[PDB]
């Protein structure tokens, strides 16, 4: 699988477990088509979203349901969700890890792209 | 003005100047209606996007055009843009400062909300 | 004043108020000499730590007392403090803004350096 | 091993490879005693720094040589090094992952503490 998402909780210093997310691919009509989805594991990671065959070049959006995560912890958050929008490019062999580091009023996201 | 956006460049250690952004508000039909737009100044700030009267309760999206920013500096970055989606004013009028800290393969965004 | 520190609280979405910090300068004998200290204001900023005359070339350390900040809010955080160590003015006088974004188990620090 | 350090490069979107770091433990005389050191692997990780037996409660400092990393890439950085200072606490079974996300003028560090 060429795409993995990892989510961390900066308040508790822990993986962010059971965080739902949806992945979309931009269609020719410039609308977001559902592509894959899941929830993070006990390690904060979501594996197996796609395959090398299906993950062709294009524009993808990962929508991470951060608001429901904070609400389940009784913490009022700022964002509705965290959005990660990027172009997958074929250049050479490539694997994508999208990391998201969550706080109630702040998040960071990083792409680690390796061969 | 109750909404201000500030953008910093973590590669240069500078304000991120001339960064375009578009603000949208979710309409009754669940579509994103264009609300305001502008570009950051020499201080990396964008002021005057809206007024207290116009900035009603709702769900807002700030789309920060980070890819164009990096490309003009010779850098091919990971993200298409940075999106900041949030409910505003649902406990009454507040002032919102949205900060974004940019690197080619990573960004963070923070909200400072004052009454 | 050529050195200012700004601290934000990523749990509350607020300036981090009353955050103590101590600034040191590396002496000729490689020890850290106390240089300046203070606490952030209601805006989360600490101004007036030094003057252009006193802020000579050197290696400086800003020790931000984050643990005391979190403990007063009922939180037991991971870090003892946030340290920011940098060479200043080695290409001539500059203005330095050090920003720190705080969460209980994570923080970021950014420098904005202007001429 | 109860302590692992992982370093990412936010400019290139890659593990930060061959990053040197030194770990210190605070001694009773309040000085920093060398404890362990190493360089990150091709995965940006440094494993095997210590053992459960040796990693007793106390105050530890991880000093990450970020300046040499950026200098090897021809990029002028702001910080002399990144410092992570924390208390190891025995509470229950615990493993510590210290993550550092590096940009030339900014870094973030996060602790992921798991059982």
């Amino acid at each position: 699988c060429p795409l993995m998402v990892k989510v961390l909780d900066a308040v508790r210093g822990s993986p962010a477990i059971n965080v739902a997310m949806h992945v979309f691919r931009k269609a020719a009509d410039d609308t977001w088509e559902p592509f894959a989805s899941g929830k993070t594991s006990e390690s904060g990671e979501l594996h197996g979203l796609t395959t090398e065959e299906e993950f062709v070049e294009g524009i993808y959006k990962v929508e991470i349901d951060t608001k429901s995560y904070w609400k389940a912890l009784g913490i009022s958050p700022f964002h509705e969700h965290a959005e990660v929008v990027f172009t997958a490019n074929d250049s050479g062999p490539r694997r994508y890890t999208i990391a998201a580091l969550l706080s109630p009023y702040s998040y960071s996201t990083t792409a680690v792209v390796t061969n």
